[PDB]
C-alpha cells in the first residue's frame, strides 16, 4: 500500500492519517465543502474536494470517492466508520476500479448487514444466539449488560481476537462483568464465527450478557468503530495500522497467546467556535479528536468533538484520571458533554 | 497527605497537580507575579504568589513558600524539579515547620550535593566511580569519550526499601530514551541492584535517578546523583507502567512500596523531545496513539522567559524503537506552537538522522 484515500472526517479522519504516516503511507483526504478547515486536511499530505456539504452528496457518494482515489493516485481507501464502511457496493467498486477496500471483502457485509441474517450465519457456525399454541407452550417450557468483541483477520485465514468492551456515552474495557475465562470463550466462538464467513480486516462482534454468564451474539460490525481505542490501550495493539498492514497483503504475525488484557481503560465521547481548545494530558490520557482553537464545527454531520480515553490499572484508576481530563479538557465557545460525562463517572451506580 | 504546595512553575506543576488529583490531594500552586497567567494557576484548587519575577526572590524563598503552605492548609511541599528540590536547608526547614517535604531525608540530599561527596560516598558502597580524583583537588575525572550517558531511576520508602525503576539513555538533554540500546535485561538488573544498595546505605527516601557512564565494553561509572524528580522521567513510566509522581506523594504520606523488584519490567520503547524557546497564539499538541504531551502551553499563553526555555515535552512509545522514533515524527509534524519559535524543527531531523536511527 503506497497512498491511501480517506473518505471520512473528524476524529477517525485524523487517526487513519496518523495510522498511515507512522507506517509510511501517503495520505489524501475526501472533504466536503463543510470540511474544508478540518486538521485533516492539514496533517494529510493531499486533500480533494469531492462534494457539496450534504452527505449523500459527497461521503455516501463512491463515484465521488473513486474519482478523488484515482485523481490523487491513491491506491486504496479507507472507509472509516459509519458511512460506506459497511457498504457492499463501495467496496465492489473500489475492487472494480483496482483499489484496495481496507476493510471486510464485500461478502461478509451483506450477510452481516441484515441482523437477521447474520444471526442465523452465527447460530450455524455454533456462535451463541438469543434463545400451534400447543408447540409454543412447550417451547416456552425450555426457556443484560452490552459487550463488544474485538476481531481482526488476514487474508489467510487467521484471526485472533482483541478482547470485550463494556457499553453509547461511555465505554469501558475490559468489561467489569467478565472473567478471563469468558473472555476467553467469547471470543474463540467469535473467531470462529467471523473465520465462517471468510472475514477479512477489523470488526466488531456485539452480544448481550446474562446474569449467569451466557452470552447471545447480536450484531456484527464490519467496519472500526468509534470504541477502538479503548481495546487498544488495555491490549497494546494498533487496529487501524493493522488494518492498513492486512489489506497491504500481510500476514498477521500476532496470536492469541500474545494477546493480554493489562489495564484498565474507559473512554468518554465528548460532543456538542471552539475559540479555544486545551486537550487534557499527562500521564493516562489519550485524545483522539480533530479541535483546534479556532474551530467553527460543522454541524452537518455530528456531534462528536473529541475522545478522551483514560485507563490505569484498575478501574477506579481509570474512572479518577478522567475526573480530571475533562475538568481539564477546555473546549469553550461551545457547550459540550463533558459536564454530563464527569457526572456519569462519579455516579454512585456507575 | 491533605494539601500539597507546588513549589515550582511550568509543565511540571501541572504533573504534581495532576498526580494530586488522582490520589484526592488538594492543591496549592505557588506563583511569581510573571507566573499568574500559568495554567498551573487554572488547574490548581488555590494559589498563592510567593514573590516577584526573579527566583531568588520568589521561589528560592524558603520563608514565603513556608508561610504560603502555612496560611493555605497545606502540610506538604512538593519542590519540584530544580530551585529548591536539592536545597538540603528547605527540607530541614519544612520539618521544622511541620511540613513534609515530598522528597529525600537532608543528608542524602547534602552528601549527594556535592559531587565529591557523591562520588565518594557510592564508591564505598561498591558503586564504580569514574577513574579520578578521591575527594576534591573542584573535582577531576578522566574524560571518557567512548561512553554513553544512562540513568538509573531509584525509588524508596521511609522503612528501608527500595525499587529501581530502569534506565534511560539521557544521551542526545534534548532527548531521552527507554530502553538503552546499549544496556540489557541483565545489565540493568546489575546497574540497577549497585543504585538500590548505594541509595540504601545514603538512607534515601522518595524518587532519585543515579547517573552513571557506561563503556563500549559494557561497564558502568557513576558521576552523579539528583535527589529529585527529573524532567526525564515520563520515559521511564511509559516503559514500566508506574507513576513516579504518585508515588513520591504517597512514600511521604508514609506509605510502604509495595512494589517488589519483579513487578517492574520494560515492556515497551519510549522517548522523549523537549520541544525549547529556541505569546503561544496557536497552541496545538499533538495526540493519537502513542502519545503523551507533558505541558504548559495553551494558544494565549505568554510564556516567560525567566527560568527556562521548555515549552513542552513529548513522549512516544512503542514494541519497536523505530515504532518509537515514527510516531515522535509525527507528533513532532502536528504540534503546532505558533507565535515563538521553538525547538522541533531539529528534534525531527535529528529523529530521522541515521546515526540515531541506528
Amino acid at each position: 500500500i503506497r497512498k491511501v484515500l480517506v473518505a471520512n472526517r473528524g476524529e477517525i479522519a485524523v487517526r487513519i492519517i496518523r495510522a498511515c504516516q507512522e507506517l509510511g503511507i501517503r495520505t489524501v483526504v475526501a472533504y466536503s465543502t463543510a470540511d474544508r478547515d478540518s486538521l485533516a486536511v492539514r496533517l494529510a499530505d493531499e486533500a480533494v474536494c469531492i462534494g457539496p456539504p450534504p452527505a449523500a452528496k459527497s461521503y455516501l457518494n463512491a463515484p465521488a470517492l473513486i474519482s478523488a482515489a484515482l485523481v490523487s493516485g491513491c491506491d486504496a481507501i479507507h472507509p472509516g466508520y459509519g458511512f460506506l464502511s459497511e457498504n457492499p457496493y463501495f467496496a465492489e467498486m473500489c475492487a472494480d476500479c483496482k483499489l484496495t477496500f481496507i476493510g471486510p471483502p464485500p461478502e461478509p457485509i451483506r450477510l452481516m448487514g441484515d441482523k437477521a441474517i447474520g444471526r442465523e450465519t452465527m447460530r450455524k457456525a455454533g456462535v451463541p444466539t438469543v434463545p400451534s399454541l400447543e408447540e409454543a407452550i412447550d417451547v416456552a417450557r425450555q426457556i443484560v449488560r452490552h459487550v463488544e468483541i474485538q476481531v481482526l483477520a488476514d487474508q489467510y485465514g487467521h484471526a485472533i481476537h482483541l478482547g470485550e468492551r463494556d457499553c453509547k456515552i461511555v465505554e469501558e474495557a475490559p468489561s467489569p462483568a467478565v472473567t478471563p475465562e469468558l473472555r476467553e470463550r467469547m471470543g474463540a466462538d467469535a473467531v470462529r464465527g467471523i473465520k465462517s464467513i471468510g472475514y477479512v480486516n477489523a470488526g466488531t462482534l456485539e452480544f448481550l450478557l446474562d446474569q449467569d454468564g451466557n452470552y447471545y451474539f447480536i450484531e456484527m460490525n464490519t467496519r472500526i468503530q468509534v470504541e477502538h481505542p479503548v481495546t487498544e490501550q488495555v491490549t497494546g495493539i494498533d487496529l487501524v495500522r493493522w488494518q492498513l498492514l492486512i489489506a497491504s497483503g500481510e500476514r498477521l504475525t500476532l496470536r492469541q497467546e500474545d494477546i493480554k488484557i493489562t489495564r484498565h481503560a474507559i473512554e468518554c465521547r465528548i460532543n456538542a467556535e471552539v475559540e479555544f481548545y486545551l486537550p487534557p494530558g499527562g500521564p493516562g490520557v489519550r485524545v483522539d479528536s480533530h479541535l483546534y482553537s479556532g474551530y467553527t464545527p460543522p454541524g452537518t454531520y455530528d456531534s462528536l468533538l473529541a475522545k478522551i480515553i483514560t485507563f490505569g490499572d484498575t478501574r477506579d484508576e481509570a474512572l479518577n484520571r478522567m475526573r480530571r481530563a475533562l475538568n481539564e479538557c477546555v473546549i469553550t465557545g461551545i457547550k459540550t458533554t463533558i459536564p454530563f460525562q464527569l457526572a456519569l463517572i462519579d455516579d454512585p451506580e456507575f
